[PDB]
């Protein structure tokens, strides 16, 4: 079976890497506004529905081709989504929208064992994102993998908190503490990236795009073999867990200094090593439209002792080096603008290893 | 758990019954043309996209309200889809269309144990049909049921045989013999009604709307607990199996005289009773837009000795009576026009019983 991955560190053999092509600025709706930094609001207000800066996309394409070259050298089979125009306007009975991109496979696909799971998504601009990956998924299906598509939400207004403290309010930390974000509990919804795998245990975070209904759906779908746990952090704008609590080895995790975990004791007690990375060195003047600066810790492990880290982040490189971890430096400064690091731009289809417990 | 049904005959306790409201004539595309009798082509060519005759829909609504009254008297909890306007035009990146109806729950939902499964569908006009049932499904989910949505196809041209012997060709029997219909094997697709449950064994038929990919998806999704078997019949236009091979009891099945099963020996050898019903008596002048006359055998079992049969079909009533089966006569002559009998207008959510084997 081509599909087989139980965690984030076993020897990588096959991966899907996203595309920067035809990426489009999402329409500036409630859920998009909730994610965007004040700094970029004008960009969104004017660019919404049109392609992200073509000059920038050309550089991102270049950067990702090089990253694929390197993965190939490291002995990894690379698959890529199909090219699609994300500017096509679609209309369901509940809403109308233009698309985003197929840059982040991690956002939409998660592999648990020999099964590929397509997350429902929570953003209107990402409703039909799965279309880019069907050619790859049908092939794995023909070859034996299990294929599951979690329930696709209606994404009706009812799913969003029309009156969320968007604009700037920060007490959104208070709602955050109450497990309350821009998505309601109207229907299940989640991005695959809010889940991070550690064998028989999977950790999930209730974020702006992943609700309790979505988490419960996964937990209930993977039981009894896998245990899905919920963990939270200090963060007024959570979306995906891989730039907050990135698990890089059996009992080793990278915890974002700015986003501490309320349940860190579960891990200290289990005898896990909690490493806090150094601060990103990316200039404040570089466009990070969909994200924070912490993409530096969004690393991808080729195996336990090999990490693909950003060429520009020397401090985090040094940290891995003192730990005895071989750093493979790839530069993706421009691809970073679309919202992800290596963990986000990929989806590990097959790693060599077995289903085990590490919290045990 | 509200959801619990392993076969078609155990004591019925809860059911979803469809709605005739706002039903719309589907656009006359390849897959629709393949299903429609020459007789109704003008009706489709002119009515496509508009509501089915309002005068007729009013009678169907009346008939179904009475059927719900009766189910209530028989001690069955009745749930109904939410009212929706099926005339709304939607547009995915692959196609554009108007809707059909939420009259046939059997077409889209199937319950295996404590799990509700939403079929992907194969008709463009039925892409968003699931929207009518989400309120009911979320409630069962909150109450403990498992909820699965099979992969939703793109329904791109590639899924359909643009040059299928539609118009009238009959050698479509030859393709039929080759397992070839109007849907290709491009991506998985199926209507839930092509599957019929008998405990640990489920029988499926490759039809115009259910391909081998769709069958394989189910088989692979329900293994190891349930065995999905494929069976075929003499039929140049298969769609749903419940008016062809309707299983009404442990080891008892109604086989359509005109649609014999190529694998009938599996059943004779298992010691099953194969009953062939009498011919329908519905007048040839009554509009049967979406179906054949055989809706008469599309019965619904309240339990092993109680069947809900059409008030007008005396001959089939007599047959059940000689068998010691109590007939509950409900008239749905007009609802028949939308395409189904009792088995089609409903979906059994809960029946009292256990998972057993009957082929054993
Ligand atoms: N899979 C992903 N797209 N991960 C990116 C995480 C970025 C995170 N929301 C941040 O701003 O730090
Ligand atoms: N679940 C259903 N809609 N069943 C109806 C089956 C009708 C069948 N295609 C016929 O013409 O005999």
């Amino acid at each position: 079976c081509p599909v087989s991955s139980y965690n984030e560190w076993d020897p990588l053999e096959e991966v899907i890497v996203g595309r920067a092509e035809n990426a489009c600025v999402p329409p500036f709706t409630i859920e998009v506004k909730a994610n965007t930094y004040e700094k970029y609001w004008p960009f969104y207000q004017k660019q919404g529905g049109h392609y992200f800066p073509k000059d920038h996309l050309k550089k991102a394409v270049a950067e990702i081709e090089e990253m694929c070259n390197i993965l190939k050298t490291e002995g990894v089979t690379v698959r890529r989504p199909d090219p699609i125009d994300w500017s096509l306007k679609y209309k369901t009975p509940d809403f109308e929208s233009t698309g985003l991109y197929s840059a982040m496979p991690r956002d939409i696909l998660i592999v648990v064992g020999n099964e590929i799971i397509e997350a429902p998504m929570a953003w209107r601009s990402r409703f039909f994102e799965y279309r880019a990956y069907r050619s790859i998924i049908k092939d794995y299906f023909h070859r034996g993998a299990k294929w599951t598509t979690a329930p696709k939400p209606t994404m009706a207004d009812e799913l969003y908190n029309q009156d969320y403290p968007i604009h700037s309010v920060e007490d959104r930390h208070k709602l955050a503490a109450q497990g309350k974000f821009v998505t309601t509990e109207f229907e299940p919804c989640f991005d695959a990236a809010d889940f991070i795998r550690a064998g028989r245990d999977i950790f999930a975070q209730r974020s702006q795009v992943t609700n309790y209904l979505g988490i419960e759906w996964m937990r209930r779908h993977l039981a009894p073999d896998y245990r899905v746990h919920i963990i939270s952090f200090k963060d007024p704008n959570p979306m995906h867990i891989d730039a907050t609590f990135n698990i890089i080895g059996p009992g080793i995790v990278l915890s974002n200094p700015d986003r501490p975990c309320h349940q860190i004791d579960l891990f200290k007690k289990a005898g896990w090593t909690i490493i806090t990375p150094p601060t990103p060195i990316i200039p404040d003047d570089h466009p990070l439209w969909m994200s924070s600066k912490w993409l530096s810790m969004n690393v991808l492990m080729l195996d336990e002792k090999r990490v693909m880290v950003d060429a520009n982040e020397v401090p985090i490189q040094k940290m891995f080096e003192k730990l005895g971890i071989t750093t493979i430096k790839v530069n993706i400064r421009n691809a970073n603008s679309l919202g992800g690091g290596f963990h986000a731009w990929t989806c590990d289809v097959r790693r060599r290893g077995t289903l085990q417990s590490y919290l045990d």
